[PDB]
Formats: structure tokens, C-alpha cells, sequence
């Protein structure tokens, strides 16, 4: 298509991929031109369309579970696929095959032009919900912009951008990638058609991003928003541009041709028996109803797998490939109001025919009969007990809001894609002890759930969350993964069991030594693995059962990246390796442009990632037990909630520091690869975009554990240390809470803000560097407090043991800028300043109480109020803790050399073993 | 004398010592016999006599400042002393020496019998005010019992008690101790005499305790109450018993013989110059008046210190010792209406002559002249500026209501006894820098005041409050004591300065290791010291200036007992050791009886202390700052008022517990020694005699501080706790106020009554054991409430975090014996009962809202009112705080298994994650 070079190409790419700000449902997206000026606001009258119904190759759209729409003259393509762009193998993109083209035939009862077809696919599509069609064939219907306020199109035809002189550069050939936007303005319409066209340089009546089609865009879909229904509908297919309106009545004729057999037993508890053979002939016997026997059509093996379909217009001649063998199968519809039964008397290959179930059914083999077909659709509130195995190298498609309770015997060699509703896994062991539900299991489209009703149902290496994921409900069971295959934040691991807890263990990749051969999956041999999804249920109306997460790699050099979220009623445990809690870059459409046009556009080749444009995440658990290795809470984490226990030689670090390098872990949407690397955080825009992490919990360090809260982070909780643990608050981070040190632990506040109190015992040490502190410090026998380049404003009477000063100032009383005393029971040493307040009139003041061990060089500064004393006494400033005299190694100097209280001049003297203010 | 064995000997002993109920001024003292029957009521028509005017040896009474009265035939005694019984060295009892006997000579102008003398003492007596004499010599005068309703006597003659057969046991020899009571009945009187006599077994016209004299009682005084004057007067001296009436006219002749020189200058501003020499010759020069020179007599050193006085009756021959040398001195009287002057041109030794000053005087040495004499009497409203030093080993006696402003130079080696009025200390340093007002200073008789007008005026170890004490007015100055020498509650330390605060520091005894040598003062080497007096002014008409008290011993094992009172405008601070606020046993006369007669009387040998008979005390300060050590409020403290702050590892304990041992601190009146020891409190009479201490203030605990209110105590205030402080209310004590816990503090109510609310935050804990509680408890994140063997009746909606039950019951609503909800946001656990009220008719009830953490075994009891429901619903009783279901570890059981509302039967079920009342 043709875009406007006056607007960033990225808009049109993001639009098509539902990336950047154009996520599904989003509204009011501002669109600026290259001059940074507002062109318009997008999607002000409709939630952003879900383009997942459009095939990756842009030439078709999903209008039913196994049907697409396109132009007949697209005579070459034989299949479609869906989902997100890229080559991340976790996605397991599926190739849906056309088995019947359904090229329109113009005739007395089919008035419209024959460049139009409704292909049937060989499987039910699971990755996306089909889109409804508009029903009126009069183009004028859709001109009303109150009823139809938004209109969009999308395609992969030859790509151009046009400048202000309307000159086009062709930046890509057809079928390379998708571009999209709103359509051009309404430009004339009639029976079966509509024309849209206008000036790409200009904002249109459907929005700031008008886009026209070109060679290769034929067949691509055009969508219209019905504001009354609140639905996006497909309105037409591209044939300025002309569109052939969609044909709902024609589609109905195709559909009813493939689905015409309804099995139903009026009294309920129907019993049906099915059999067939390789020549595509089949039969369904109904226990009692008349007729007892119903003939059905199945996959016909005597027919070619490929053949040339009907061609009704000589212009649209070409390969026109279809599958007479698969298309022979009809779709069956079973309804029962009580408990129905379906018995497999023989293997069944339905070909492109599928199964719909309305009501509960028990489906059972007489022996070991298998099934194979388009897929299974189970109605809302219906449960289908499925006791029939599948076929090797065949994928079963499960759709519908209902439940599929899998309960066949032995090792099922078929796989499954769970697009909608629920699949319960409960395969039974065979006589030989073999038990496997599927050889491979995927959750896609976010609508589906896999629920475990037994152990050892599948190989966890063969389970994946594909495009938009879904729910894996452990239902009280436990699993171990090496790595979890996942594509995005749609991935959810939960436990809906109210009664039994569940555990997920992640062990990381077995080896990081590359194998040989010619189909290496690099994801399996990397030190870094990642999970983009959720642990724990976020839906308030679903049960968030107990769920624990354990990261237990084999080697110290293995990383697990969590970039989605946790809502765990349970703990997260780390035994080794590296564990990152992180936000992630906002997704953006990949840049397919060559060197030249990339340079013209001013964007890098390949992956588009903006350092200032990240998604913010939240994490929550009951406890974080870091028993070993290293846990890191990195950038764009809004909050992490739960209590921390770091033990042995483990470590936990919170926050990234502006103007330094930080290790940043990100996974590529394009390859699925995770990369951890030191990155400079120096850009103002980037720095300002990163939230200060709210750490909502307390921290306990034991043994040799270390914890570090730094930079863009705020600890909303206490820290407790024992043994030889160490805690550091630095780089302008903040803590709202207390620090409690025992044994041989250590704490340090380096250029940071501790809003709370410190309490040491035993041999603990507290260090305050390059900071100001205005709270309480309590230290007893054995403990050492140290200040360096620091100021401390004491709030009240305080006791310490040893205290070491170095270019630091202690203000004894908050009134300096009723009276307090600092007692140093142990050794004071070093050099610095003490700031005093006093009332010479009452001969009262702040006090510094020292022991025989005191020593060093200090400055005394005194602020006195009010009156001149009505008597002559001495005011003690520095005294001994008892009657012994202060050391001669102790040296004090009064600032300004003297203190005046009216006409009375006091100086500093060492008299009788103490330092007093004296009047000569 | 002779007492009645039918009445406790203690009455007669207490009477003589003004102890038990017979304190000075007391009235209506009931006297019971050994059969517990009322014999009579004592002192119904006069306030109890002050026997302090009677010499300790019982043979004389104080009739003027330096004169006594007795019989001439008492020819052996050479001195007298006064005060209280016992050997407490703090009393510094003084030996007053007879310098002239003044044996009566019968002649034409002296009609009466010559067994009578009026001894002159060498010093003015400071410990007691002299008593007036009756003036009529006709014995019949005093028979009128309307005018003279009360009459008493006292002596130390041979001691007997007589039984109902009037048989005497002699229980002690003469001159061992004093006994006293009212006199016998009037039995004949004439010129110069009176006889009193009757039956000791019987109550007499002067009261229930008639007492007769015996051998050794000769000379002892007999007193009569003049009801018109409202005075006790001495009426006669003992010679059934005969008494020689007192001779007022004879005494006047003696007095005028010794005091006949009045110095006076009509125009005011008189100027007198005094000199003398060793031969007892002296001179006073008057500036201008005629004659200019007046001869005076002084101590005559050429005369013997001892000699035999005049003997007028050969029967009364014997030693008759007097002091011709001291008696030679005459007393001088100086009056001036403006400002008079007295100049010492030479040292002066007045001997037994003293000084009276009426009006203001300046008394000055030309050089370093000293003075020595009987004492100084300064008139009311007169000030005598005294610039003359004293003499080593000589005590100066200060009496009169006027002021003595001491302002001499250098180190005065004399001491002083301040009996009356005011002495201001302002010694000036000499050229060499020596400065000392007196080598020793005592306050006695409660009438006197020492006021400090400078620092370093005396050694605080040499200052004492003797018999009945007096006021030490710090007047804005500060002092430190090791121990304060004090005898009784007459001791007062105050600060009358309206402008400058004052501090008293008490440090305790320097060492507790006994010295060697043969004059050890045990009081100086004990761990326990005590102060029987007051801190702060109690007189409303005097200024109660700011005064602070600091107890700061060196070692943890040192105790300070305060058994008197405080009324401090200021604080009490404790840094270490043990501090007791206590009442004290009522004083009782010491038991001098041997083994035999003690056993007969049924009383212990030695000190008489009754465990049920204690004096109740009050204490008041602004703040009690217990910064270290232990503060204890012990038995017989009516109230202690002020706010408490207990910090560091300090402790404060209130109340004694019935039926347990309590540490009781008491000081012996007899030895001055303080003893602290565990004592069982098991006697009903003792228990009932102890008041419940009203603690009138609030309590703040910080750091590791602990406080304990228990037993006979009531806290009328709030408690606030921080850090790791702990507070316990136990043993049936009561608190009217709230408890507020923060940080890691803890509170417990063990079998006690908390009338108020509890509020926890952070990690605080509240424990309720073996108690019933009916007020509010509020606890948020982190906090734990615990009940053991307790019931709690919630008053309104309540929120807690964690809650632990153990054999305890929570009644959700006060109506159980409009609806309330208890929310437990955190973990509930344990076992117990919840009592509910409900209205099934409206489907409303009390609620228990729990979280996922809830667990344990509980009983649900439900009381329902009124109607049968006109609809069928479920009534939720126990619910979740949100949509998650309650744990399976949570178990409830409905009491009685069911609830009925008319014909409708509801049972308890767990339905949909909640516990509801359900109708099958």
C-alpha cells in the first residue's frame, strides 16, 4: 500500500501488527507528523480493531472457524497462517490448508462479480476468533459515519511512501510485510461495491492514517465499525481503490453445504454409533429414531490430495489448488439435553469435516478407534468426555467455550491446540502402562484453559503458550520445566484448586554446548531463558489457589527473566543462577526495509526497540526466598510486593542507577532469544521514563547474604540482618523503615535516604557515608557506628557503643537550625564536628557523654538562647560517663572561640576532667 | 511510774514519746483494755501535749531558752538532752550542760520549800520551744476542771505495772526509759503544792491512763491544760504523789540576774563596740549615749570549769556541780529601730551568756575577731548580718523567728544548730580562697530554715535534719549528696526561688566495704539509704520553685528509699540502682523490757512495728524519668502523680500483691538503718489496711523498658510503648486508660481489669490472659493479638491483623447476654468460641470476616431474635474478606447443633467457601 512519508512509517507498521500504541481495544491514539505536529487522533470512536483475524500474508480474513474470504484471482496461495510476526519457535505457527476455494459463480441467483471466493480450511482456526460480515450489499449503506464512524484496511501489496509532491518511492515488493491504517474517504458506492480514495498526504474522515492499496493488495480485507452493534465487521475485499462488498448469503450457502447433518434425540440420552471407510463413505446409527441410519461423507482416500478447483472466469485461471480428498468430509452437529453418547465402531477420518457438540456427551471407542478431523467445538456449559485417541502428526483443534475432558487410553500420538474453553487432561494408562494425553500441547488466543487432572500427562518440553497464550491450571499438581515455551503475556500458569497447593520448578536449559546437525533450536542451548507471562491468577472472579515457583538451575551462570507478572499465593524460591524481575520494551513492528530506505526513514534495520518506551510491571508473592545465587529487580518494575529472605551466600539487588551502567535483560520478540548486557543509563528521556520501584515488604538477610537497594527504588519495609550479612542503601534510593543489625552484620547508607531507625547489638556495624540522616541510632556493647562525609541530626537521647567520625557533623538537637544527650559508652575516635544548643541562663544544654576511651580532634559549635545568666556557673558540654576524667588524647575546639550571653563571655576549658563553658 | 497491767503497756510508752496515736496535737484517742473494751477517750478537751520540752532522762522540763526546772535533791545530773528516743546518728543529739543549778533558798521573801531548782544551761536549746509556767502558787486554783480539763505527767522513775489485785511488778529500774499518761485525780492542794492520787486500775477524771510516780520520778514535770488560753503549761514538779508547784516569780529573779544589760540608742542607727578578756571582764562602748562605756561580764577563765554550787538544805547535799567559769557570762540585749551596729574589737567568749537582737543589726569584726556564747536570738522581722566567725568544736544556737545572714570571711570552724527562723549562708572567701559557713549544720524543731545565697558553703556530708527537721531552701542553687542525714518527716528540701531552678543529686554511699577502726558509722557503708522527708514546698503560702531530683548511684545494687513525700515543680530522674516510693510504719515507742516481762506483756523485745499500722503517703512530680535501674512504688502509697518515662533497660513497678511476697523497704527509727526484704502479705488485717495506689499520670516505655502495674494499684492514665518495651497489668490491678503499642513492643493483661482501648501497629503484640475485657482492640498489618483463658466482649466493629485463640471466647456483640463484624485481615489460629447474635427474620447478624490464612477449631454459638423468617435464605456467619474461599484447615461447629426461628430449623454448613446458617 501507499503511506505518507510525512508521517513515521512506524505508525503504519504498528497499526497492522497491533503494536506500539495500537494494541487491541486501545483508543484515542495521537498521531504526530515528522514535524512533531498533531495530525489527528486515531480510534476516538471505536476500540482498535483486532487484526489477528487477518492472515499473515495479508490476502485473507477469517470469517468462520474454518473459512476465509479473498478474491478469486488470487489463484496461487494454498494455505494461510495467523498470529504475530517473527521467528520465535515458541509460537508454533500453524499452516492452515485450503481444501476448497469456493470461487464465486455469477448467475441468475448469484448477481455479483465473480472475482470473489470463500476458501475452506482443513482445520478449525484456534489462534483468533473469526470476524462477522456486514450483511447489506448496497455500498451506500455504509456511508453514514454516525452509524459507521471508523473504517480500516490492511495488506501486504507493493509498499510505497509518498512525499509532499505526491511522488512515490517503492520501498518493498509485494508480500514482504503488512501495512495498515484507516481507509481513505468514501468515494462512491453501489450494488456489491464501494470505492475509497483521496490524498494520502492529508488526514481523512476516517482518521490521520489513510492508506491505499496497490499491486499485491488484491483480496486484502477492509473493515468497518458498526457503532450501534459495537462490532468491527469485515465490509469488503480489495479489488484510490475499489472494494467488493462481503457476501453473507453466499457464504451461508457454502457453509450449509458442508454442515447439514444434525444428530438429535428429542427425549435426551441419545446414543449414536459412527463408522466409515477409506472411500469417504460413512454411517451414523441412532439407537432409536427414524431413520435409524444416517449416511455421512468423510475423507475420501481414492481422491487426489491436490486438484484444480472450479474456474468460473477465464481471467482467474491458474493453479486453483484444492483438496477433493479432504473437502469430501462433512461437519457433524450433535445436540443432547441430557447425556448423549457417540460410539466409534471404526477409525474415523473426517477430513475437513469437524465436530460441534451442544450439551454433554460421552465419546467412546469400542476398542482403540481413533478420530481425525477439522476440530472440535464444544458449546458453553457443555462437557464432552473424549475417550478417543488421535493420530500421529495430526493436530486437534479445540474451540468453543465448553469443556473437552480428555480420557482416552495409552499414548496418544496426536497433538492439540487449545484455542477456546477448557481441556481437562486425564488420559488413562493402557495395559502396558503407557500414558500420554498429547505429543504436544499449545494454548493460543488467550481464551483457552488446560486443566490437569493427573500427573505425567505430557512432556513439559512439548507444552507451549503460543500467540496470546491462555491458562495452564495446575489444579493442585506439580510440574518441572527446563524452559517454558511462551510467546507473550497471554501465558498464564495458575492453580484454581482451592484445596491443594501446586509447584512449578524451572531448571533452565540442560546444556549450553551446541549440538550438531541441521535443525538446532538455539533457545535450548542458551544460558538465558525467559517467561513473558503470569504466575498466579489475576482474575478476581477466579480462584487464586496456592502456587509456588522454584528456580533451580544447575550452574551459577544461568538466567531466568520474568518480564510479565506474578500474583502468587505462595513463594518464589531461588537456589542458584540469576533471576531477573523486569519490565519489557513496548513491542514495535519489525523493520523490513533495506539499508537505503531505512536511512531515509531514519530508523535501524530489523527489530524496533525504544529505550524510553517500556511496559511497567508488578510482581507479588508471599515470600521471596533467595537461598542462593542472585535475584535482581531491574528497570520498569512499578512495584514488587512480598517479604524477602536472602540466605547463605545469596544476593538480592533492587533498582537501576541513573548515569551508570546497569545489566538489562530483554527478550527479542522476533527470535525469542534473551540477552543480558550492561547498558548505559544516560539519556534524560529514558531516565525520566523509569519508575522508582516500590519494594513493598521487609528484608531479612542471614549467613553471608547481601542486599542492595539503589537508584530508582524505594524500600517500603524493614531490613533485618544476622550472622555476617551486608545491606547497602545507595545512589539516592530511599527506605521507609528500620534497620536492625545483630551478630556480625553490616549496614551502609551511601548517599541515600534512610527514613527510619537503626539498632545494633553484638558486633554489628552501621556506616553512614555522604548522607544526611535525621533519625534514631541505638548501639550497645560491641557495636560500631561510623560516619564519613555525613551529617546526623539526633532526634532524642541516644546511646552508642563505639562511634567513629571522619569529616562528619553530629547535631545533638533538632532545634539547632528540650535538650538531648549523646552517650558513647565505648570508644569515640576520629575527627569531626558536634553542634550544640544551650541556655546559659538556666545553665542547661545538649550533652556529649564520653568514656575513658574517647579520643580524636573535634570542633564544638554552640547556639545559645535567651537571657544573660543571673548567676556565674560553668556549663558542662562534654563529660565523662562516670567520675573518671576524659583522656588527654581527646581534643576539642570551640567554634568562634567563644559564646556570648549578653555581656557574659564564655570560653571552652578542660576543667576537672570535663570540657566546660567558662567565664574568665 | 506505775501503770495498769490491764491496759497495753504500749499506750503509756507511746504517750511519753508522742508516738502511736499520741502525736502532738492529736485528739480523741480511744483507749481499750486488754479485753478489747473501751476504757475511755484521751485528749477530748485538749490537743495532745508536746513532750519534746521534757528532757530525755525525764527529770527536767524546758521553761526558757536556756533554763530548766527540777528538784534540788536531784544533785547528780550535770546535763540534759532532748528530741526522740534511739541511736540514729543522723539526730546529732546535743548535750546541754548545767552551768548554774539555782537551788532555791527559803527565806523571808522566798516562802516555799527548798527542794526546787532552776538550772541554767550553757547553750540556747534549739530542738524544742520552752513551755510556759502556771503563775498561781495556790494549788486549789487548778482544781477547776472546766478551766483546766486536762492534766498529764511523765518520768523515768522505777517502772511498775499493777494488776487487778493491785499487785506490782517492777519491770525496769529508774532512768531506763520514759512512761507517761494523764495524772491521777485531784487529791488536796494548798500554798505551793498539789497532791494527785487514786486507783491506777481505774479511769480517772483526767482520762483513761492515770500514772503515778515512784522512786526516780522526783523532779519529773506535771503539766496542766489552760482551756481559756489554749495552752499546755507546766504546773509542778514531782516531789499517790505530791507536787511542788512551779515558781514563776523565782524564775524571773534568776532570769533578770543573767540578763540585765539592754543596749539601745533612742535615735536609731546605734553603734556599739565590744571587747573583753580572759578574766571574764568585758566592755561595750556606745558611740553616743551616756554613759559611753558599759561594763559587762563574760566567761571567766580564771575560774574552775566545774565547782560545787550553793547548797541550802543539808538533806540535798551531794555533788551539785556547776560551772563558775561559764555562768559568769551575762546575756546581752540589743535593740535598734533602724540599722544598728555591733563591732567586735576583740574575740568574745560570753560563756553561758547569749545574744538577743530586736531590729536589724550589722555585726562586724575589726579584723578576725570571733564570737562564742549561749546562742543568738533574732526577733521576728529582724535581720542580723553576722560577719563574725565561730570557734572550733563549738556549736552556735540560732533561735527566734528572725533572720541570721551569715557573711563572715574564710573557713569558719564552728558549727550551727538552726532551731527557729532563718539562717542565710553567704560566707565570703578569705584572701587565700578558703570559704566555709560552718563545719556542720543541723535543722531541728521544724521551725527553722537554711537558705543558700552562694555555692560551696558547707560540706553536704556535714548537713543534717535532726529532730523534727526544718527547711533547706536551695534558693536556686544545686547540691549533691552521698546520703542525706535526716531523722523524720520534718526534713524538707525546697526551692523558694521564683526565678532560678535547683537540683538535688543523690549518689548513695561511696563504698559498702567496712573500714577499720573503732568508730564506724554503719549508715555510710550500706547499700540502702533513705530519706524520711519532703522534696518540694507543701505550704501554699510559700513559693514552690522549680526543683529537680536526681538519683544516680554508681552500682546497680544501691537503694534509695523515699518514705516521706514529694511536691515537685520539676522531675525525678533515676539513672541506676533501686528507687522506692513507700509509706512507712507508724512510729511506736521502743520496748526496753527484758525477756520475762516482754513475754508477760506479749510484745517482742526492741523495736515496735505493727504490720497493719502504716502511714499513707503521696508523691507528686511533673515527670518521672527512669533512664536506668529500677523504680518501685510500694505499700501505703495513697497516690503518685506525674507522667512516667521509662527507657533503655530500665524498669518501673507499681503496687504490692496480696498473698504473695513483696520486697518491702523500711528504715529503723531506732538505728537509722534501712532494710529491704521479701515479706509475705497474707494477713487479712494487713491486706485490708493497704490502699490501692492511684497512679495519676501516663506511662511511656521506650527501648527495652518494662513496666508492671499489679495488685493494690490503679493506673489512671494511658500507656504508650515503642521499640521492644513491655507492659504488664496483672494480679487484679485496674487501669482507667488506653494502651498504644508500636514497633516491637508487647502488652499483657493477666487476670486484671483494663478499662480502655488497645491499638497496635507494626509488629506489636497484645496478650489477654485469664481476664475479661469489654473494650475496643485495633490492630493492623504485622500485629498479633492473643487470648488465653480469656473472654472478650466486642463493643463495635473491629479490625485486627493476626489473632490467636486458646481456650478463649469472643462475644461479637454486647447484646448477647446493631450488629457487629470482627475482621481478621491476617492469620487467625488456635481454638476457642465465637458468640453471635442474629435476626434470622431480617437475615442479619454479627459477622466474622476472615482471610485465606484463617485456620483452627472453633465453636459457634448463636442467639437469635425475633420472628420466624417470611422467606427462605442463608445467613452467612463466617465469611472471607474478599472472594477467595476460606481454608479447609478452618473448622467450625454450631453449638446445640442448630438454631430455631419458629418452625424453621437452621444448621451450619460450609457452602461456597463460607460458613452459613442453612435450612434443609
Amino acid at each position: 500500500g501507499h503511506t505518507y512519508f510525512g508521517i513515521d512509517y512506524q505508525y503504519y507498521r504498528d497499526f497492522a501488527e497491533n503494536k506500539g500504541k495500537f494494541t487491541v481495544g486501545a483508543q484515542n491514539i495521537k498521531v504526530y507528523n515528522k514535524q512533531g505536529q498533531l495530525v489527528g487522533t486515531s480510534m476516538t470512536k471505536a476500540p482498535m480493531i483486532d487484526f489477528s483475524v487477518v492472515s499473515r500474508n495479508g490476502v485473507a480474513a477469517l470469517v468462520e472457524n474454518q473459512y476465509i474470504v479473498s478474491v478469486a484471482h488470487n489463484v496461487g496461495y494454498t494455505d494461510v497462517d495467523f498470529g504475530a510476526e517473527g521467528n520465535n519457535p515458541d509460537q508454533h505457527r500453524f499452516t492452515y490448508k485450503i481444501v476448497k476455494r469456493n470461487n464465486y459463480k455469477k448467475d441468475n441467483l448469484h448477481p455479483y462479480e465473480d472475482d470473489y471466493h470463500n476458501p475452506r480450511l482443513h482445520k478449525f482456526v484456534t489462534e483468533a476468533a473469526p470476524i462477522d460480515m456486514t450483511s447489506n450489499m448496497n455500498g451506500s449503506t455504509y456511508s453514514d459515519r454516525t452509524k459507521y464512524p471508523e473504517r480500516v484496511r490492511i495488506g501486504s501489496g507493493r509498499q510505497f511512501w509518498r512525499n509532499d509532491q505526491d511522488k512515490g518511492d517503492q520501498v518493498a515488493g509485494a508480500y514482504h510485510y503488512l501495512t495498515a491504517g484507516n481507509t481513505h474517504n468514501q468515494r462512491g458506492a453501489g450494488n456489491g461495491y464501494s470505492y475509497l480514495g483521496g490524498d494520502v498526504r492529508k488526514a481523512g474522515e476516517y482518521g490521520p492514517l489513510p492508506i491505499a492499496g496497490s499491486k499485491g493488495d488484491s483480496g486484502s480485507p477492509m473493515f468497518i465499525y458498526d457503532a450501534e452493534k459495537q462490532k468491527w465487521l469485515i465490509n469488503g475485499i480489495l479489488r484510490e481503490n475499489g472494494f467488493q462488498l462481503v457476501r453473507k448469503s453466499y457464504f451461508d450457502e457454502i457453509f450449509e453445504r458442508d454442515l447439514h447433518t444434525s444428530l438429535y434425540t428429542r427425549a435426551g440420552n441419545g446414543v449414536y454409533t459412527i463408522s466409515g471407510n477409506d472411500n469417504g463413505q460413512g454411517s451414523i446409527t441412532q439407537k432409536s429414531g427414524i431413520p435409524s441410519e444416517i449416511k455421512i461423507t468423510l475423507a475420501n482416500m481414492s481422491l487426489p490430495l491436490k486438484e484444480k478447483d472450479k474456474v468460473h472466469n477465464p481471467r482467474y485461471d491458474g493453479p486453483n489448488i484444492y483438496s477433493p480428498r479432504l473437502n469430501n468430509g462433512e461437519t457433524l452437529y450433535f445436540m443432547d439435553q441430557k447425556q448423549g453418547s457417540l460410539i466409534f465402531a471404526s477409525d474415523i477420518n473426517q477430513g475437513a469435516g469437524g465436530l460441534y457438540f451442544e450439551g454433554n456427551f460421552t465419546v467412546s471407542p469400542n476398542s482403540n478407534q481413533t478420530w481425525q478431523g477439522a476440530g472440535i467445538h464444544v458449546s458453553e456449559n457443555s462437557t464432552v468426555t473424549w475417550k478417543v485417541n488421535g493420530v500421529e502428526h495430526d493436530r486437534l483443534s479445540k474451540i468453543g467455550k465448553g469443556t473437552l475432558h480428555v480420557q482416552a487410553k495409552g499414548e496418544n500420538k496426536g497433538s492439540i491446540s487449545v484455542g477456546d474453553g477448557k481441556v481437562i487432561l486425564e488420559q488413562q494408562a493402557d495395559d502396558q502402562g503407557n500414558k500420554q494425553a498429547f505429543s504436544e500441547i499449545g494454548l493460543v488466543s488467550g481464551r483457552g484453559t488446560v486443566q490437569l487432572n493427573d500427573d505425567k500427562q505430557f512432556d513439559t518440553d512439548k507444552f507451549y503458550f503460543g500467540f496470546r497464550g491462555g491458562r495452564l491450571d495446575l489444579n493442585g499438581h506439580s510440574l518441572t520445566f527446563k524452559r517454558i515455551q511462551n510467546t507473550d503475556e497471554g501465558a498464564m500458569i495458575v492453580n484454581h484448586n482451592t484445596t491443594q497447593a501446586a509447584n512449578v520448578t524451572i531448571t533452565g536449559n540442560e546444556s549450553i554446548v551446541l549440538p550438531n546437525g541441521n535443525n538446532i533450536n538455539k533457545l535450548d542451548y542458551r544460558k538465558e531463558i525467559a517467561y513473558n507471562g503470569w504466575f498466579g491468577e489475576t482474575d478476581k472472579n477466579k480462584h487464586n489457589g496456592r502456587l509456588n515457583l522454584i528456580y533451580k538451575p544447575t550452574t551459577e551462570d544461568r538466567t531466568l527473566l520474568l518480564s510479565g507478572g506474578t500474583n502468587l499465593k505462595g513463594d518464589i524460591t531461588q537456589t542458584k543462577g540469576k533471576l531477573f524481575f523486569s519490565g519489557r520494551p513496548t513491542p514495535h513492528a519489525y523493520n523490513h526495509l533495506n539499508k537505503r530506505w531505512s536511512e531515509m526513514e531514519g530508523i535501524p534495520q530489523g527489530e524496533i526497540v525504544w529505550d524510553h518506551d517500556w511496559i511497567n510491571r508488578t510482581f507479588k508473592a508471599e515470600n521471596f526466598q533467595i537461598k542462593g545465587g542472585s535475584a535482581v529487580v531491574s528497570r520498569n518494575v512499578s512495584s514488587i510486593e512480598g517479604n524477602w529472605t536472602v540466605s547463605n551466600n545469596a544476593n538480592a539487588t533492587f533498582g537501576v542507577v541513573p548515569n551508570q551502567q546497569n545489566t538489562i535483560c530483554t527478550r527479542s520478540d522476533w527470535t525469542g532469544l534473551t540477552t543480558c548486557q550492561k547498558v548505559d543509563l544516560t539519556d534524560t528521556k529514558v531516565i525520566n521514563s523509569i519508575p522508582k520501584t516500590q519494594i513493598n515488604g521487609s528484608i531479612n538477610l542471614t549467613d553471608n547474604a547481601t542486599a542492595n537497594v539503589k537508584g530508582l527504588a524505594k524500600l517500603n519495609g524493614n531490613v533485618t540482618l544476622t550472622n555476617h550479612s551486608q545491606f547497602t542503601l545507595s545512589n539516592n534510593a530511599t527506605q521507609i523503615g528500620n534497620i536492625r543489625l545483630s551478630d556480625n552484620s553490616t549496614a551502609t547508607v551511601d548517599n541515600a535516604n534512610l527514613n527510619g531507625n537503626v539498632h545494633l547489638t553484638d558486633s554489628a556495624q552501621f556506616s553512614l557515608k555522604n548522607s544526611h540522616f535525621s533519625h534514631q541510632i541505638q548501639g550497645d556493647k560491641g557495636t560500631t557506628v561510623t560516619l564519613e562525609n555525613a551529617t546526623w541530626t539526633m532526634p532524642s537521647d541516644t546511646t552508642l557503643q563505639n562511634l567513629t567520625l571522619n569529616n562528619s557533623t553530629i547535631t545533638l538537637n533538632s532545634a539547632y537550625s528540650r535538650f538531648n544527650t549523646l552517650t558513647v559508652n565505648g570508644k569515640l575516635s576520629g575527627q569531626g564536628t558536634f553542634q550544640f544548643t544551650s541556655s546559659l541562663f538556666g545553665y542547661k544544654s545538649d550533652k556529649l557523654k564520653l568514656s575513658n576511651d574517647a579520643e580524636g580532634d573535634y570542633i564544638l559549635s554552640v547556639r545559645n538562647t535567651g537571657k544573660e545568666p543571673e548567676t556565674l556557673e560553668q556549663l558542662t558540654l562534654v563529660e565523662s560517663k562516670d567520675n573518671q576524667p576524659l583522656s588527654d588524647k581527646l581534643k576539642f575546639t570551640l567554634e568562634n572561640d567563644h559564646v556570648d550571653a549578653g555581656a557574659l563571655r564564655y570560653k571552652l576549658v578542660k576543667n576537672d576532667g570535663e570540657f566546660r563553658l567558662h567565664n574568665p
